[PDB]
């Protein structure tokens, strides 16, 4: 199934909802602790983590660093040990069972900063920080290498892109992408990285353009048919996902599915009420 915590629509929320795409169904499960948007989902051993974020309510808003876990078998969260620091708008990715978080906000403060997760131990640390300052930042992972991609330094969007080896503990800047992009939709299909949609300062985006290690080169495949920032994204059975975003007057409730072997997307369904800034992940 696919799975959708938190977003945010004029409020954060608590959703944790399930897509069945050959059901079409959408499951409504435990609410999240806590409102977040702008945070990370991500599966490991099975379980689903919820990263980073901001509750923004009518009482107040504050970043968040907390970490929580939702287990399918259970249909309960339980809380993990928080990042070092709050991070809304984050990224994260996963290698060898590990929970890597990267950028995000804090305030005022823009995270340059990167922590690693350990489930069986319950512990984060800190890792070697990026090169450039990232909120809003897409994450994947590639044959054990994390990319981080566009983003948002406080000053200007980027169309940058970083590796960071773990052994070597350290980021290397790699090409970068032919769009600037703000809260892009990345993720890892097939054999290479995909950035979907995002926020260039002026328009929100509906292209789409993916990244060959090989070659180290970017190339534009087919768009999207709604331009959209702050979008979730997911890999399920060879083909990718969006969910909601925002594209500058709605908060959208369309879900795309991209077909490599086309090269094509089509709309799929409906989540039960728009919204932006959602963690995605698929067990």
């Amino acid at each position: 199934l696919i799975y959708t915590a938190g977003g945010y629509f004029r409020q954060s929320l608590s959703y944790l909802e399930a897509y069945n795409p050959s059901d079409g169904t959408w499951l409504r499960l435990a609410d999240l602790q806590v409102p977040r948007s702008g945070l990370a989902g991500c599966v490991v051993g099975g379980l689903l983590y919820a990263v980073g974020g901001r509750n923004n309510s009518p009482d107040g808003n504050t970043d968040s660093s907390a970490l929580d876990c939702y287990n399918p078998m259970t249909n309960q969260w339980s809380p993990c040990a928080p990042m070092s620091v709050p991070r809304n708008r984050i990224g994260v990715g996963v290698i060898d069972g590990h929970i890597y978080a990267v950028g995000g906000s804090h305030g005022c403060i823009h995270h340059n900063s990167v922590e690693r997760y350990e489930p069986e131990r319950d512990e984060w640390h800190l890792v070697a920080p990026m090169l450039t300052r990232r909120i809003g930042v897409g994450v994947a992972v590639l044959n054990r290498l994390l990319y981080a991609v566009g983003g948002f330094d406080g000053t200007n969007r980027l169309n940058s892109a970083e590796c960071y080896y773990p052994e070597r503990n350290e980021w290397r800047m790699i090409t970068a992408m032919n769009t600037i992009r703000s809260g892009a939709g990345v993720c890892v299909l097939h054999n290479c990285i995909y950035a979907a949609g995002g926020y260039d300062g002026q328009d929100q985006l509906n292209s789409v353009e993916r990244y060959d290690v090989a070659t180290a080169t970017w190339t534009f495949v087919a768009p999207m048919k709604h331009r959209r920032s702050a979008l979730g994204i997911t890999v399920h059975q060879g083909r990718i996902y969006v969910l909601g975003g925002y594209d500058g007057h709605t908060f959208l409730d369309s879900v795309e599915c991209y077909d490599p072997d086309t090269d094509t997307w089509s709309e799929v369904t409906r989540m039960t009420s728009g919204r932006s800034g959602v963690g995605v992940a698929v067990t």
